[PDB]
């Protein structure tokens, strides 16, 4: 069941839809990109590996650009202030099972959910209140 | 209107959902967790901070029990057999605009959505290949 | 193309196969890790070096588990009651070429070749008689 | 009935079969060897113990030989240009029945089974890609 | 679809062509080899890495052998009476846009293209004049 | 056989092509540019020596200028941002003929020739997957 293959990372209704695809596998660690230069590309990131006697780490790393007002193709500096950056760690015990792991994947699509709290600050520049 | 709200962390089609209600925010953590003893519960934190100048970040946080009754002393107690953990910090530039805040919603949603890649792989018990 | 790839490491006929997926690369020592919970999961890894200035030298290791369940104080866990570990190493001159390496392998599938003296002894818990 | 006895190590349809023969089981160790020449023989070895209080453990050894004529001084004698090397050790815990270890020969011969990724890299002089 | 695939290194119009195939990714250094002894066999090496916060280098190296026969100890084996080496070292920054690695691309390919001054004073065993 | 010309560096069908002519022959290194200001030009140099007793070495360089967004006689800083740089040494046995050297060439080729995983990488800003 191989499954290292292009993905919409950013679905905008069919149109302008923002696609990755493979672009790196080296050390064993998946990486996707969409068709932009490496500083202003969507960059997604996947690796596991047995982190402790009783878990197993799953780390993903997405880099989003910043887009409004960029410029397409150009030199943008300092780089801090056009990227942001998720650092998502997933330690699971060696005892879960698949169907565990199913519920696993249920509560993060929940938590990141449209209307949720977590993505509703997100998205508005604001905390919790 | 407050954002601080009760939401399904786990849609199991409205019969066995998991939610999760707000129960603390004691020193800027804002914390749910499902109607369940604390031994038992789902928990999920959340808390922005300015990191640095020019940058902020998210620290969100989920726990996601199984649950078990364990014989302590002769006496059962509901506990869980073990925890799995889901850390996310996200850095977002001050620079991002709502849209860019959209933007980076989007692209967490998209990553696990049902289909795509790495959700497959997690609930596969595998990695990417 | 790839041979990192899932392949079939028990052929119960066509129904109850055991197989196993990629998980890890690091290292160059790469690893296969068979469905569900990691605890009762089948291992496999390869690694390749140069040993000497005149060899080569391949690592390959097997883990096959006795799927049980642990019941401590009430608390049921999937676990391996014991685990069954095979250590292989194969060494090969860099002057060998593709037809002697072919004859090499076609050595160690008839070393393990139902009937054969080897594998009928260990099939049976039994040395050589 | 005994398993001390001639088989086909290598395969070569029904003409041109690499078949050893026993020949020496001094101090436990059972020994197959080809027929001909002894320096340019194939060599199989095996022997089986008690390692530990719960765990029996099978050595397992094969030797590949480069035919060769070696010329010093005008003098011609048959030699192995090189060897390649085998050694397996396999353990297996004494609670394994009859159809425990049916399954990890299954295991074994899966491993090796012509098209998966450990023999085809051994094959083409290759590692994993 | 993957871009690990076999090609072939030296052109001779279809008869005597020189193919090199995937063999190794093993720490990150994609590897390609001729059909052949390791001793004898043409390499191909391809890495990248983030040298730097804003830009990216590649790591590309090739092999070439000059096959003999060498007899040691009065047996022959498969040599290499020599080989040339071939290192490409690539930077490239991150603002660079697939259009500005085409560019890159093109730019190589015109460098090495027959009749051109560098790939006839290497033909030529000649300096630039 | 005097080969210090002009040469088509990056070939566009015969419309766009980009030119390098001689610029300097100081020290015994021949050295190419296009048509620019330095900051902006490709360019090409190449120089041979004894590297040791037994070798002959080809240092080439290569640079090239980022395109999209630039702006053509204008200030560009940082410069790293805004250029490539190829950096190629090609080693070759003292022993090797003119044909040994021809194969070189074509090895390098066909390393570089469209289609290819090499080139398909650099020009996707991708690695080997």
């Amino acid at each position: 069941a191989s499954n290292f293959t292009q993905f919409v990372l950013v679905d905008n209704g069919g149109t302008g839809d923002v696609t990755v695809a493979p672009s790196n596998f080296a050390n064993g660690v998946a990486e996707w990109i969409s068709s932009n230069s490496r500083s202003q590309a969507y960059k997604v990131t996947c690796s596991v590996r047995q982190s402790s006697a009783q878990n197993r780490k799953y780390t993903i790393k997405v880099e989003v650009p910043k887009v409004a007002t960029q410029t397409v193709g150009g030199v943008e500096l300092p780089v801090a202030a056009w990227r942001s950056y998720l650092n998502m760690e997933l330690t699971i015990p060696i005892f879960a099972t698949n169907s565990d792991c199913e519920l696993i994947v249920k509560a993060m699509q929940g938590l990141l959910k449209d209307g949720n709290p977590i993505p509703s600050a997100i998205a508005a520049n604001s905390g919790i209140y």
